[PDB]
């Protein structure tokens, strides 16, 4: 019934992220959206003009994988993909008017997911966990840079 | 700001990249290392019990296990009381790389917590466990 105190950090993070992928599917699956697509959408939303290959590098996924996810968003009309004028083989990405309209819907699902996850967490604990997460995300980025 | 999930994805992503660098030469992935370690902790564990443990689909666990047995790290035997069931065991070869795998996991955590004190480190870990148990309920 209870969880092993054995599981390494990565395992627990995987469990948490696991439920988020499931939550996204159930809450936005009918809009033909997946966690990966949502990930790309938000990332592009926060940085219009970002290149497909840069998105590939950020998520550390291969070309085909990123292309397939980006292809579904474009098909849904949420993003537009254009050839980079300075390099015809690169693709500049942008969230469309339509895509910007669902961003809010996505943020609400994230908010609800977070409230559900921090059910047993006090206000102080939650803000502290978040603060710790940021510090660690910052460390992970340093690590990618170290190697 | 960035959703919580974004921060956790970023963190978990460095672990995925780290395993590739440290164990890629063994064609091992995050999923494979995880299964391999769990089987090592629970010899004779059932394939379906492993899938229920990770909260992953039967098809996914199966593809991950095929990778491990193809590399010779694990062996599968039909469950003696249900031939449509498989029981898992780490092989001699698999047991040879476990220590290396454990050192790698340990080193990823130490790298991530380099600017964390022992206590913050313990707390963060405790909270993740709490959030994880909740995730299971949800
Ligand atoms: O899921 C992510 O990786 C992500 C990254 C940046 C911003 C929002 C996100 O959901
Ligand atoms: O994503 C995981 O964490 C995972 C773990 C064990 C087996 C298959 C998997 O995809
Ligand atoms: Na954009
Ligand atoms: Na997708
Ligand atoms: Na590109
Ligand atoms: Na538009
Ligand atoms: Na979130
Ligand atoms: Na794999």
């Amino acid at each position: 019934s209870h969880m092993d105190r054995d599981i390494p950090l990565k395992g627990l993070l995987s469990i948490i992220l696991r439920s988020h992928r499931v939550f996204i599917g159930r809450e936005l699956g009918h809009l033909n959206l997946t966690d990966a697509q949502v990930a790309c959408l938000l990332r592009i939303h926060r940085e219009p003009g970002i290149k497909q290959d840069e998105l590939a590098t950020f998520f550390h996924v291969d070309k085909g994988t990123i292309a397939r996810t980006l292809r579904r968003l474009e098909e849904s009309g949420f993003i537009e993909r254009e050839q980079d004028p300075e390099n015809r083989r690169r693709y500049i990405l942008e969230v469309t008017r339509r895509g910007e309209e669902i961003i809010p819907l996505i943020l609400k699902v994230e908010e609800r997911w977070e409230d559900l996850l921090f059910r047993d967490f006090t206000e102080d604990e939650r803000k502290l966990f978040r603060k710790m997460c940021r510090r660690l995300a910052e460390e992970a980025v340093r690590m990618r840079g170290e190697w």
